């Protein structure tokens, strides 16, 4: 858990702070498998539309 945070930290503060307000979500990517990079993707994506 600590290597994906810090992974998400390197690319971008936003996505440190989703992941800490969500860490369900983190959880939920864990589990379906999906790639680091594909989840940032969602979540900066995300930011821009709110």
């Amino acid at each position: 858990m600590a290597g994906l945070l810090r992974f998400l930290l390197s690319k971008g503060r936003a996505l440190y702070n989703w992941a800490k307000s969500h860490v369900g979500k983190v959880w939920e990517w864990l589990k379906s498998g999906a790639t680091y990079e594909q989840i940032k993707e969602w979540i900066e994506n995300a930011l821009g539309w709110r």
